[PDB]
């Protein structure tokens, strides 16, 4: 939540890129950098009291205080039917990156059914790195 | 939650890239770097009291205080039917990266059904690194 | 949660890349680096009291205080039927990376059904590294 970057090629602080037919004679680079970072993050001071029934006195009657009732979840359930009477395929691939009828699924459940969580939770997900190179 | 970066090629602090027909004569690079990092993260001071029934006195009657009732989960259940009467395939692959009818599934459950979690949880997931290179 | 990076090629602090027909004569590089890192992470001071029934006195009656009722989970259960009356395949692969009808499944359960967890949990998952190289 401070530096969340998606960088396409490269990242630096001081960068030089001298390319593609240049002449670079008797330069003088003189850097005097002072780059300090001071982070103070998530400094928390919590004081909680969580009760469902506090201090019942004298012939009282309680019932069904908290009900998280009939629950139902169906997260990923998709149907891909296919009825083909006759099929023919011809594929001539060269230096390619194909994917035919693949199912890539990622599921992350951090804090599911629970009660009274304290502190810190986190979830990070970085996708695959794929690549094809021909000379 | 501070430096979460997805970098395509390279990462550095000081970087030089001299490429592709350059002439680079009698340079003078003089760096004086001071790069300190001070992190103070997640410093927590928690004080919690979690009761379902505190201090019942004198002929009282409690019932069904907390009910996380009938629960049902079906996370990943997908149907891929296929009815083919006649099929023919021809594939001529060269220097490729194919994937035909694959199922890649990742599931991560950190803190599922529970009560009264304290502290810190985390989940990190980095996908596969695939590659094809031909000269 | 501080440096979670997905780097495609390379990582460094000071980097030089001199490539592909360059001339690099009588340079003078003079670095004076001061790069200290001070981490103070997850420093926690917890003080918890977790009771279901505290201090019942005098002829009271409690019942069904906490009920995590009928529970049901079906995480990964997918159907891939196939009815083919006649099939023919022809595959001519050369310097490729194929995958036909594979099932890659990763499941990680850190803190499942439980009560009163204290401290720290973590889950990390790095996918496979695959590769094909032809000259």
């Amino acid at each position: 939540s401070i530096d969340v970057k998606y960088i396409g090629v490269k990242s630096a602080y001081v960068s030089y890129d001298v390319q593609k037919r240049t002449i670079y004679l008797n330069i003088t680079n003189t850097l005097n950098i002072t780059n300090n970072n001071y982070y103070s993050v998530e400094v928390e001071n919590i004081t909680a009291q969580v009760q469902f029934s506090k201090t019942v006195i004298g012939k009282a009657r309680l019932n069904n205080i908290t009900i998280i009732g009939p629950l139902d979840m169906k997260q990923i359930d998709y149907t891909v039917p296919t009825v083909i009477a006759e099929e023919m395929s011809y594929m001539y691939d060269f230096c390619t990156l194909i994917s035919i009828k693949v199912h890539n699924i990622v599921l992350m459940m951090q804090v599911t059914v629970t009660t009274t969580y304290f502190g810190h939770s986190e979830q990070i997900s970085q996708e695959r790195y794929q690549y094809v190179d021909c000379g």
